[PDB]
């Protein structure tokens, strides 16, 4: 009933939220839709998997915020698999290769590639990580599509068709989906393409040993009662001395301070009195997920080891139902699994078969990748389909259409009378994953805090030690990848010779 | 409590469906969110005006459906003034004109905006109204925006800016915002660029006498007590024989059948028990409504006639707050006024201004184009920012961002097991509109009699006689317009 602090949503986002909360001495409370917390992330436990992340798993170095949290929690990371070979398939072809990237020999095509991610990470040194919205052709960038800008940088197919892979990757989305401006932010606000694309020294480094869904269960341990599950929000009231928070179930919370830690378009599932301002009125319709299917293949063996496969893939081509795979082995080295994402429009596509019929597809796809008739003998399966989600929306997090992050951006984490923001999408570091989520619940927390007067102002932002696990090595590049010409500034270099 | 058909939502779709319902001899029960009925119709009465319309108020031929519905209320229509000319205000100057289409003059200007429009339509003919996702080229339409498209398009920044504006005020949105595949079908499905644009013999020849809120007003007046206002439905649960609907106010109401007649996006507003269909959930965080301001600025005479101009000005240039007006005087003479239309970012960027500050920007917007000082006395004010509005997200419409329509718009009125689908966006015919509004009402309400037993499946989708009172002139071409080439096609025959 009475409280400091309403939490709306318990996820990463709202549980290290009302810990902060908790923690400082105030009496919180997380009011949470579904029958358990968690939200986007989730670890399903049964004899055949031991456990599985079905939502999000991958942290890495940067991260320092979920990691610190974890450990404090008593949780410990391992390192995803990366020992052996990655693979890119190509039309219709398996090439092995080392390294983040997949090498390419022609030097045309090389020139393209290089002067693709080189663009991609330049173009984003513009954009400031809190404030997208200040480019300097912020309007230009956010008036178009990633297909639009792809289109005119891209001199190459392949350069254009493994670009769309890593859009449809990073953020579950087409390219025609979301604004350049808002894709090159989120690039950038993860530390750039390296960065956010590589598993040793990047954002697939690591899984939480037991799962990530133990975050948010064992802040829920510490809190007790105070989580109160199956208590969807439907209604706030500010109209009052204390906030008001009425839940489906029929519940009223009284409350000095709200936290939404749910989806900015979950905000939607809430009628607010009175209305909320124009703008977030308005932005809450204009900011919807992506669509993935995470899928798990489990094997008697890490049978790709044994032919110098570590077990990622990078599968181009519309007839692949997933575009990329990690290797899912827990680190004893049992349950053995290939990771799979179905992305965009496949996870709509696909959507239509049944488990058994997609599990035929992967298992016939990863055989043809791998090369591997082993393929074709899985011992298990498991899959979650997010866009079916009520009180989530999507994954892995919040896209932005062209136009909308210069219209309403601004609007995310303005706290609406007594209502603050958490979720990660209000993140400005690794904004879309864990690591956002926990910096965003901390931040709004802190901005409750400061609000009460009990701290400075310039304690509502801050700092995070590095993880002296998880260290991460610097994002390097070679003079040649510095200064190689892109395809238009080698033939503006002929022009000249020729002229 | 306990009822045959819930309707959600109390705007004319509502009304229309419930409408339908009760006269084939059904309990019905709309239960409305707002303290009114109407939704993104709202007439507003006070001495000063008389009425005004703050809301959907153009009303023209080929709209027959809520001609017949209001013509059965009780109410007329009268013609908005185009007896004088029009004028375009391009770069700082007004170029007074006649016929729905300002002039070029610039031959490969007039090449060029000739094809634009003719392309438009060219285009349109190849989208299914019940089916725009069938279009051949509906993946390649649906991938691109509006944008992309008059890039590719124009050939000169003359047409690129007047095929901007009217986009701008045809879908209250910007033209990166938008799929070109939704923008082609929606101008198509409300029968081509000239039956749109146009005041006579198009989508603006008329009002209503009195508002158009009486539509909704005087249907709520034959259900009576069946209306409950301020009853926000937040739950909705089709896992029992009946289905439950819950409003905020806490009460309960039972029923065979629902119909939404709420902006799609709204749905979110509602908790779905079982959850909604995958497709569904998606859907309706993808669709947002268009963002304006609409604005009658009041005078004591409609002196812009005396300078032999009728009221409508098309206003080129970012500076301009409104892009678009029509003299909004009453068919007797008096409350002599200006309506404009504050359109898409513009909409956003002077919502933060006061209302005072915006009528000064107005009146001496519409003196500089008007010739006239006498637009700098004003005697009344009145507007209305949809922006703001919980229960509407935005007006006129919902708009589809690029890729949306294709992977979803198979969605929009599919049933939901006991749910079935009404409000404009789901018509086939002036979707977005009044008409639309009606026509999806009473389609939906047909289909949960078909689903009852009591009609056949063939009757669902029902055709409507013209109106009498309105008769649509056919959109005609010359051979000319047909036949002259492109700016690209001029330089392929050099
Ligand atoms: C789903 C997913 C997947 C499948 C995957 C992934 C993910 C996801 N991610 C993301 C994460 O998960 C996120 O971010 C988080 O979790 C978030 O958090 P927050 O913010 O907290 O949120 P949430 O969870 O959602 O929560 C919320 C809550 O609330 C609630 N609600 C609602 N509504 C309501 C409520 N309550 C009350 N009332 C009302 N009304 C709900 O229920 C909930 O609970 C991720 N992340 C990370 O970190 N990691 C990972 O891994 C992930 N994932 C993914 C990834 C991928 N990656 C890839 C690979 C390769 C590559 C990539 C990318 C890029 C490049 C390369
Ligand atoms: C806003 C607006 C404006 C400003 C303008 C306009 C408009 C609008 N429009 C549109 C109309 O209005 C519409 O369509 C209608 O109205 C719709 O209907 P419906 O479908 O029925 O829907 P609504 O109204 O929204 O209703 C709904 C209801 O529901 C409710 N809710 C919500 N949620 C809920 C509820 N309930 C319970 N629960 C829950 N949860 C609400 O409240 C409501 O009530 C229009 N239209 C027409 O027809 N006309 C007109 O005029 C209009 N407007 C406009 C126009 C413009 N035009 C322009 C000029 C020149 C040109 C143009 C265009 C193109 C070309 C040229």
């Amino acid at each position: 009933n009475k409280c400091d602090v309403v939490v709306v949503g318990g996820g990463i986002s709202g549980m290290a939220a009302a810990k902060l909360l908790h923690d400082s001495g105030l009496n919180v409370v997380v009011l949470e839709a579904r029958d358990r917390v968690g939200g986007r992330t989730y670890t399903l436990r049964n004899q055949k998997v031991k456990y599985v992340d079905l939502g999000g798993s991958y942290v890495g170095p940067t991260q320092n915020r979920i990691l610190r949290l974890a450990k404090e929690l008593g949780l410990e990371t391992y390192k995803v698999n990366e020992v052996e070979r990655l693979i890119h398939h190509v039309k219709g072809k398996s090439y092995p290769f080392r390294g983040p990237f997949p090498p390419v020999w022609n030097p045309i095509t090389y020139l393209d590639h290089n002067n693709f991610w080189r663009t991609m990470d330049d173009m984003g040194r513009e954009i400031p990580s809190d404030a997208p919205w200040k480019a300097p052709l912020a309007e230009e960038w956010d008036n178009m599509t990633m297909k639009e800008l792809l289109d005119k940088l891209c001199w190459t197919e392949s350069a254009k068709q493994l670009a769309t892979l890593f859009v449809n990757l990073c953020v579950t989305a087409e390219t025609h989906e979301v604004s350049a401006l808002w894709f090159l932010w989120y690039v950038k606000q993860c530390g750039g393409t390296t960065r956010i694309i590589s598993t040793t020294n990047g954002g697939q480094e690591r899984k939480f040993v037991g799962g990530s869904g133990q975050v948010s269960e064992r802040i829920m341990d510490l809190l007790g009662d105070r989580v109160k599950l199956e208590r969807p929000v439907i209604y706030i009231d500010q109209t009052r001395e204390n906030v008001l928070v009425e839940t489906l179930n029929h519940e009223m919370y009284e409350a000095k301070y709200v936290i939404s830690a749910i989806p900015p378009t979950l905000g939607m599932k809430i009628h607010f009195n009175p209305p909320l301002p124009m703008m977030r009125n308005q932005m809450i319709t204009r900011v919807p997920l992506g669509s993935v299917i995470k899928c798990i293949v489990y094997y008697k063996e890490p049978f790709w080891r044994k032919k110098d496969y570590c077990g990622t893939m990078i599968i181009d081509g519309e007839e692949a139902p997933v575009a990329y795979t990690l290797d899912d082995t827990k680190p004893e080295g049992n349950y053995a699994a290939i990771m799979g994402f179905i992305l965009a429009h496949k996870a709509r596509k696909l959507a239509r078969l049944t488990k058994e019929e997609r599990l035929k597809k992967l298992c016939e796809l990863y055989a043809k990748v791998l090369g591997s008739l082993e393929a074709l003998e899985p011992v298990h399966y498991e899959e979650k389909n997010w866009c079916e989600e009520q009180y989530s929306g999507g994954c892995y997090t919040t896209y932005f259409p062209p136009g909308i992050l210069t219209q309403y951006g601004r609007v995310l984490r303005q706290p609406v009378d007594r209502i603050y923001f958490a979720g990660t999408e209000t993140a400005t570091h690794w904004s879309g994953l864990m690591e956002g989520a926990v910096e965003a619940g901390e931040r709004a927390a802190r901005e409750i805090l400061h609000a009460m007067g009990k701290i400075p102002e310039d304690e509502i932002w801050q700092s995070e030690p590095e993880s002296v696990d998880v260290p991460a090595q610097p994002i390097t590049t070679t003079f040649l990848e510095r200064h190689l010409p892109s395809v238009p500034g080698l033939l503006r270099l002929i022009g000249l010779t020729t002229i």
